[PDB]
């Protein structure tokens, strides 16, 4: 009988960075029907399907007849995790960021292309809103990227502080999506903490989202174990040494801590190289209300919006040499749809609390 | 010796959406006797049997001789879960709803057909009672379906509030059955919470049923951790970002929260785009008492009752194009059994607290 | 079909001391392309790749076609752990230290060589700062190494005591990296303690880092279970007998305990042969501020910095005979870059709180 | 292809009493190179290597080519545990002690032989110090051995009571090493107790080391659950019946309980056939300070020191017939190095707090 | 190659009632050397060896060459447990007792035979002491056996109450050994209780040994959860219905509850068909002190002592027909060693607190 090439299944998982055994199994089985009459290839809207169907057709037919499908996929997903282990030790942090940027640019080429449904002007309206959230926003994003790539001990964490609806959660989520990584919850007791801290294994950055303090009930701020927990994770935050994570011995990822207006102990404050305070701006909330596509299409939380922001404001030299050709094609695309004049009109509209797109 | 086709067992599980290894094993073994003398095929009351017996007979005989039955079924059930993973990422939410609607219509074709035991007039009496529970009920159901399909961040949860016997539990259960999904219990301590929150993996919607508050003992309302737990799951409820679920990284499903008349903190209230208050109506309870078939046949909790409601009130254009032919056949079926005149008589009977069917 | 040599995969894991199944898998797969056109071999910056690619090429190609990759790697990683078991019982502690010294010297030959990116003068500036942290620092480091190698019962633990930014954490981390071993956290309750104490299995030394006491809130020192836990581990600290560790029956490793200025009970104090008090020195902090490369390149926490310190101050006879040839080549390398005169200038610069490198 | 003899691997584990799968794997792989050029055989310092290398060479070469090494070793280690099960039920307790005595004498032949590094006069100085710890010490050791071999119900436990540095921990550790067995910690809560009590499975004796009481803080004695726990283990201590141990249904091993000067409840006191009180003796501490080799080489905690003590004081008839030939050779060895005159000088030196060896 | 007969290994486990995989493995390997030169067969002191060596020699040699020894033994031990399942449902309780009696008589034939070391007169002295513990002791033992065999609901538990050294623990242990079964500890909290209650699966009887109450500290009686736990296990004690045990759905075994002089709640008291109060008798303690062999050889806790008691007092008709031939041979053996006259002298000696044997 015919033998399935485990190596070809592995190659597909590697090309698509597949970390889910069931997702790989499902995607591979979907290559078993003739590409000539494939409606999915014809629609050309899922690159992980249409760019691989022809190369994997004959092997996928054999795979459909296999009595050992889960094992084939488990080896393929293990090889992807093995590659991630190698890269976490050999790749420079700049190459890691280039890899994430190429991933976001692939999505961008799809959603804003001939077979996509995203509206580029809507994302650019998102860029304008984000550029109004803080002064020198392109520099704030750029200085954050440099802090994450350089990963300097004791100078690797930023504190985002402010009430709800201040944009702190949105910007931290957008930054996490731009760099790739995980959001953690440290509001649990120390007993459960180590398995949550384990979520940081081989991650480029982390966000300790919505960390809570105590005795702030008189200000209507909920109680939690977060601030105390963080105050006891100086080694995780400092990144001076490798920590023993459980779920690897590695430097805990750098990142962001977001929190409401709680009292920050002197010891925990010393852990942050920077603190950005987010305050409610009526015009930002009003403009967002008038530009519902931003909320509906989850634009403000997107790393593609921050990459678009960076491509709009920064020259080709501000990007690593390996992505120069993609930045050039994207700058040409943005010039066709918006000008510095119309971009400035969008920002004036945000400032007035008016719809961003006229 | 003869070899069992694992692929054919998988196809049967896929066609029947089988997620239970033991159920698949039992159903497949029941195909091993000759279809010509099969009493189950003759009775024609179980489509998952009678539509597959002929196609699976020879393979089922070989399967009966297999020394590896559980493994064959485990691969088949894994392929179904693999397909669900693919669909959760590639299918649009409208296609997901069409899939659930075709599932309910299959059941409807069976129970109200030549080999069924359900009484269509009884279900239509259920439609009349449900249409009396709230004003513009067909619009309330339709606006809910649009909120679940659109899945807009921060505008994805409805709050059903009221005492017991007010119809809040019944309507939330009927809506969950119409969309497909799971009911969750968050009245447990936060330590056990994450495995309950895990029940939401690849689910189209969820219901946090009968969430409890504190200090309402003076109103005879029981104490529980539910309201506090929900107030700490802003990220799960908002659906602005993907959450790390344990039992996948995904947007937590949208849905409903049902609760008795507890105090709702300002922070948790902000999480709900809509709040429907359910109050006891003597006529509704009296009419239900006089129409016992509704309780006995579990009609008021059924998604088939809400689909029948939708088919009765809404034109073919209000349904996705893919189910237009099935809606037409069902509208013709309903016209034969009830008219707008007799439907209005049923509602007047509900309003009087009289039996719905004269 | 061709058969993968499990023995050759094992040999690669043994030569590289590979303890991670996924890392081994990834590294071995990276040998599958022709060495003649290998960019990684051409770059010559990863010895675990370039020194093994030619020897493992044909086997790695066969390994890429294997349906049992994880099993091959699990046996290889088990053989490495088996070797560690044999060595923990048969190797003398001096041979164990020589093994760690040869590991650090391999890294040093790489980072300061033709294909490395480290700056030797920066590390020597680190040596000068460390030599200013305590009087007779080369003797303090040397007397520590003798205490760890001799492993004398009740005379095997040193206590590092002082406030934050006093250099106690940095020096303990640098000593742990020079000897090889693990840092432990005993601030948890006794229930979780035994699995943490298990981290010490086959380890040459341990550091109980940042151990906390109670009732020091009035001095802004956080509360924890550490000091009490240690006071109940007399058998672990004394090393008079073998302890039953869970994760082996062995003598618990010797080491260091670091802590802030808490009260030390008379019983726990008796456990330490030496106590070094670390006090803040403004000039040390100022000099470090002016010499940012030390913080950025994690030089002060490095065992390579302490080995460089030892090679600078101590003659060839102070090192075991087995590494005499490597010490000689390193003394010649250091003489080319620094003199006793310029080294003394660096220390005077530290003393002034000025940049270490002029 | 050549087949590895699993039976020969098992025989090696049986001859060496190997209970560790990884240690067996490592030791067996070390037999794969030619014995003719083996440096380890030439050094003749590890009998578990040099007495087996020639017999296992060809099989070890085949073992190096095996794809199932861990399984081969797991069966070998299971056979050793199987043998221990058989012996625990069929061997008399005298034969069990002879087995332990032959194990200690094997170590003694090695460390004090041509390829050993131990100094016999140092161990004999240890014998002199131990003989000064209590009156009639050779009789105390001999009466203990008889209590452990006879294993009489309710007359099987001795209580060692005294402050720290009184020699109670040292003597209990030395007795445990002379008989073979495990030290247990019962200071934990009853919930974790049963898995600790499980450490006693197939053990010849146990030591409940440093058991703590309550309300002794006013005497600077730490609090713990030990004394209370023991007071509830009358069945374990009495050994009248078999207990259900978890980690077997067996009589819990006899042994020793060591503790500081806590109050012992009347019920727990009744459990001990003997109580030896250890008080600080300045001369013993002073002599030990002047004879540092005892501490450095862990002589006072060694069962070889107590066996040497027994061989020095007791005639050949006091030992089981099966070890008479080994006792004779050891008495001849001791006569060459010490006389009753010089032994008495050593004891006088201990009594003066002077170095034991002049 | 030669094949090991798994069926023959199973037969050996069945003949010896082997429930331990490791013990079976060890015993089977000990059949591999020639029976002609077997010292163990020559000694004739272990029937599980000498009665099976010849029948299992050739198979044991093949077993020594097996690469799957643990699996062979696991199937054999599973077959023994399978047989126990069948017997627990099909055997009458009288047949179960006959099976236990034949097991004790096998041990008796060995220890009191030509190759045994037990002294029958010592056991008969034990019989005399036990016959002095309560009036009509042969009837008390006989009425207990009838209560356990009949297993009548609500009339299946006896309560043994008294201080320590009153003989309650000894007699309950002797009765448990005569019937076969397990001793349980219910002094733990209800959370751990169900796994302890699970120890009763397929057991003929159980003893809840040394059950504790509360608020008896003023009488120097320790506190525990036992009495409260038992008061909540009415269904387990009553045996009216099957209980769901976890570690089977079965009637919980009948048995005994032993306890010190605590207050017994009215509800728990109702659970016991009989209560025997044990009070200290100075003469019994004095006689035991003068007859140390009873304590040393664990005679008073032995089911063989109670069987000997029964054989001495009761005629052949009081025993089941299936063991009549063995009772006759044992009555002839006892008549040779003791008479009714000398037995009465032994009891008079117990009554005087004198040595039992003159
Ligand atoms: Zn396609
Ligand atoms: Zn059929
Ligand atoms: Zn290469
Ligand atoms: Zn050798
Ligand atoms: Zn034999």
């Amino acid at each position: 009988t015919k033998q399935v090439s485990w190596k070809l299944v592995t190659q597909y998982a590697l090309d698509t960075k597949c970390e889910d055994v069931f997702l790989l199994m499902g995607m591979y089985l979907n290559f078993q029907e003739a590409p000539a009459a494939c409606a999915a290839c014809a629609a050309a809207d899922q690159p992980n399907h249409f760019n691989h169907h022809e190369k994997h057709y004959y092997n996928a037919q054999i795979f459909a007849d296999s009595k050992n499908q889960k094992s084939i996929c488990q080896q393929a997903v293990d090889t992807v995790a093995a590659k991630q282990r190698v890269d976490s030790l050999h790749m420079t942090r700049e190459e890691m960021l280039v890899e994430r940027f190429n991933f976001l640019l692939d999505k961008m080429d799809l959603i804003f292309g001939a077979h996509g449904n995203a509206v580029l002007e809507q994302y650019m309206a998102g860029v304008a809103w984000i550029h109004c959230l803080l002064p020198q926003m392109d520099t704030v994003i750029y200085e954050f990227l440099k802090c994450i790539v350089l990963n300097i001990p004791k100078k690797r964490y930023w504190l985002f502080k402010g009430p709800i609806d201040s944009g702190k959660t949105t910007l931290a989520a957008a930054l996490l999506d731009l760099c790739g990584g995980k959001s953690l919850n440290v509001n649990m007791p120390l007993e459960r903490l180590n398995f949550e801290l384990g979520v940081g294994i081989d991650q480029f950055m982390v966000v300790f989202e919505d960390v809570k303090g105590t005795g702030a009930e008189s200000r209507d701020l909920p109680s939690g174990h977060g601030i105390s927990n963080l105050d006891c994770l100086r080694d995780y935050l400092d990144g001076s040494v490798k920590v023993n994570l459980e779920r690897r011995t590695q430097v805990f990822p750098p990142g962001i801590v977001t929190m409401n207006e709680y009292s920050v102990p002197r010891t925990l404050q010393a852990r942050f190289v920077r603190q950005i305070d987010f305050r409610p701006k009526a015009y930002l909330r009003k403009s967002l209300s008038c530009s519902e596509y931003l909320l509906e299409k989850r634009i403000l939380q997107s790393g593609m919006t921050l990459l678009l922001l960076l491509i709009w404001f920064r020259p080709v030299a501000d990007f690593a040499a390996a992505i120069h050709e993609r930045i050039v094609q994207w700058k040409e695309r943005l010039d066709l749809e918006i000008s510095m004049y119309t971009f400035s009109t969008m920002k004036a509209n945000v400032g007035m609390g008016a719809p961003i797109l006229d």
